[PDB]
């Protein structure tokens, strides 16, 4: 209802080798915004898409 509570989760940039881009929900921002998400090491918190991070966080 609330809000699920993957979207309460930190941005993480994982500590990889590749980089990648990736679209996380800024709590505070309250929008999804754009993070390196590095491919090795990182959190469940990962949208590849734009309307999926709104989809999920926004409707709530």
């Amino acid at each position: 209802k609330d809000r699920p509570s993957l979207c309460d989760l930190p941005a993480d940039s994982g500590s990889g080798t590749k980089a990648e881009k990736r679209i996380y929900y800024n709590s505070a921002r309250k929008q999804c915004l754009r993070f390196d998400y590095t491919g090795q090491g990182g959190n469940e918190n990962n949208f590849r898409r734009t309307y999926d991070c709104q989809r999920t966080c926004l409707y709530t």
